[PDB]
Parts: C-alpha cells; structure tokens; sequence
DNA sequence: CCGACCGCGCATCAGC
DNA sequence: GCTGATGCGC
DNA sequence: GTCGG
C-alpha cells in the first residue's frame, strides 16, 4: 500500500460514478487506475509520474497532484457533504440495493439503516435479506474460516455424489489472507456441453447444504447459479460466526478451464485478459474461448486442456491465480 | 478526434 | 405465458 | 475517463 491514499481516492471516485452518477464506463476508468497504480512498485510523487501507467489519464494525473499537495481531492470533500449522494452511497451497499433502486428509495424518503429497518415491505426478496444481514456482510472471512468452509462444503457434496467436483475459486484459490466471500465451482460428469443426463444437480447439493444448516438463505437460484448465504456451526456457549455470502456457480464439466479461470478472477483481471483476447481476435468467456472471424463473429470453440492453453492463444505468459489479484 | 470499453446468470417488469 | 429490456450481481 | 486508430 505504497500508494494507499491516492488508490483509495480513486475507488471512492469510482464508486460514486456507479453509485450516484450511474456513468459505468467512468467507474470501470477509475478502477483500472487504481488497479494500476495499487501495483506499481514506488510510491508516486506526482501527477506526472502516474500519466506514465497505462489508465491514468490527464484528468486523474491533475487529482493525484491535487491528493500529493494537500492530502485531499476537493471533488470528494464535496460530495461527501452532498446527501443525496451520501444517501444513495449509503444504501446502495445493501446487496439487492444498487444505483436505480437506492435514488428511488431516497425519493420515498427512505434513506437511511432505520428508514430500511421499517420498511422491510419496500423491499424484494434479495434486498430483504441483505438488509437482515447488512453488517455481517461487512465482515470480510479469515482464510482460516474460509478453509472450514472448503471442508464443509468438499464433504457434503461428495455425500450428495462421489462424482461432483467442487472447486472453492475467487480471492481463496488466489491466496488470499482473507476474502469477502465464498465461490464454488461445481461440475459433475452428467452435466457437459454436449448433454444434461442429469436434472436437479445444482439443486441436490444446495438442498444437502441446507439440510445440514450451512446454506441458510436463498438470494437468487436457477440451474447454473446460486446465490445465497452460508454460515460455519459454533461450539457450545460460543458466539455465532457471521453470516457469510456464497455463490455456487455449476459448469460444464469439459468447460472446466475456462469456468475456473472465470472465477478465479479478479474482477478487473477478468477484464483486462478479456479486453486483451479481443484485440487478439479472440472472444473469452466461463465456457470457451472462440475466434473472432473476419467480420467480428465468434467462430468455434478452440480446444482448451488447462488454464495455461488460453493465456497461449492470446499470447500472454501464464499467471498463477496468486498473480490475478488486479 | 471518436468509437469502443468483457461477458453472462437470475429477478423483475412491460408489452403483447 | 413468452420475449426482450433492465437491474443487480459474479 | 482513457486510449488506439
Ligand atoms: N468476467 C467478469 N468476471 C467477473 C466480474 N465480476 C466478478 O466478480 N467476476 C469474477 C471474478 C471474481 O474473482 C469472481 C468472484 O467474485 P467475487 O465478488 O466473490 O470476488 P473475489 O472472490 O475475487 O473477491 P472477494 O470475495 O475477496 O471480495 O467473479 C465481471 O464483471 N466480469
Ligand atoms: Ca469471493
Ligand atoms: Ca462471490
Ligand atoms: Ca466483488
């Protein structure tokens, strides 16, 4: 965190482009700078120096002069003070609240953790139980927990069925220390890109889970994707552990490559390997990656056999996950 | 100067 | 009910 | 907001 106050300056700016001003190109701008700079080896000096980093523009170099001077961006002490842009920053960090839902809300006069709390009948399904759970999903999860959870999750699906595959990814399978929450990829021989002989398979593992009280909420659910909440079992006289949200993402058992690649991550990363694929003239994304044909159309899929088999189409050395965390 | 900016699953809704 | 657009999320 | 063509 050589340059901590001036990537924290942009994240905030990014999310007040996504959050308030709803300008998502502008959000995905100021978080690439951040990314950027986050692992640019020095602790930058100037405004000038940060121009050099591929994403940070004339109009970012300005406010790290402006941050490097004085300590603060003028930009942000405003809209700090703003509360119609408080409120909205506010409330879009309920998950299920984001940027249309949280100006309607404040539009109704609801615009605050008591205002939410008394109105639980303004809100979806998905919004409900984010509010239930707002402050543990604040929390981030210790490896350690997270490590409790793999095991959990390992042992109860291969009690659904020997033959499922789970796959913890996201921030874990990079290595992080700690994570904001739990991804599993899950794939079972039934389910291929060629042929479903199986239905129910993600249903059977998120209903095992349920049984055993580790999933304890439902955000969203279809064939492929869960969405929901989990929670480790505490000891006697022990306080509960917190909440914790997970995704269960089931892939196509031969697309295995490009599905933990996917969601392995990071986010950013994702973007720019699939931003550099298309200027390779390839397409990328959880199932394939295919050629973009003379015109722009995706060809078909090409054959994939690791992780490392996409990096080399697109003609970038391999990255180890614990080098992804753009 | 300006087109393009990654790709997609689930929930909700409007129109038919 | 279906389809397509939109919101939200990964 | 930034960048390649
Ligand atoms: N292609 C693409 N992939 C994305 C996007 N957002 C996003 O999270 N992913 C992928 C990469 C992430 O590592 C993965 C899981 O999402 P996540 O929110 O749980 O993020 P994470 O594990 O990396 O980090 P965290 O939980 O520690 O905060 O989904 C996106 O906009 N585009
Ligand atoms: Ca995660
Ligand atoms: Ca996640
Ligand atoms: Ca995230």
């Amino acid at each position: 965190t050589l340059n901590g106050g001036i990537t924290d300056m942009l994240t905030e700016l990014a999310n007040f482009e996504k959050n308030v001003s709803q300008a998502i190109h502008k959000y995905n701008a100021y978080r690439k700078a951040a990314s950027v700079i986050a692992k640019y080896p020095h602790k930058i000096k100037s405004g000038a120096e940060a121009k050099k980093l591929p994403g940070v523009g004339t109009k970012i170099a300005e406010k790290i002069d402006e941050f490097l001077a004085t300590g603060k961006l003028r930009k942000l002490e405003k809209i700090r003070q703003d509360d119609t842009s408080s409120s909205i920053n506010f409330l879009t960090r309920v998950s299920g609240i984001g940027p249309s839902a949280a100006r309607k809300f404040v539009d109704e006069g609801i615009k605050t953790l008591e205002d939410l709390r008394k109105n639980e009948d303004k809100l979806n399904h998905h919004q409900r139980i984010g509010l239930k759970y707002f402050g543990d999903f604040e929390k981030r999860i210790p490896r350690e927990e997270m490590l409790q959870m793999q095991d959990i999750v390992l042992n109860e699906v291969k009690k659904v069925d020997s033959e499922y595959i789970a796959t913890v990814c996201g921030s874990f399978r990079r290595g992080a220390e700690s994570s904001g929450d739990m991804d599993v990829l899950l794939t079972h021989p039934s389910f291929t890109s060629e042929s479903t002989k199986q239905p129910k398979l993600l249903h059977q593992v998120v209903e095992q889970l349920q049984k055993v009280h580790f999933i304890t909420d439902t955000l969203s659910k279809g064939e492929t994707k869960f969405m929901g909440v989990c929670q480790l079992p505490s000891k006697n006289d022990e306080k509960e552990y917190p909440h914790r949200r997970i995704d269960i993402r089931l892939i196509p058992k031969d697309q295995y490559y490009c599905g933990v690649l996917y969601f392995t991550g990071s986010d950013i990363f994702n973007k720019n390997m699939r931003a550099h694929a298309l200027e390779k003239g390839f397409t990328i994304n959880e199932y394939t990656i295919r050629p973009l044909g003379v015109t722009g159309v995706a060809g078909e899929p090409l054959p994939v056999d690791s992780e490392k088999d996409i990096f080399d189409y697109i003609q970038w050395k391999y990255r180890e996950p614990k080098d992804r965390s753009e």
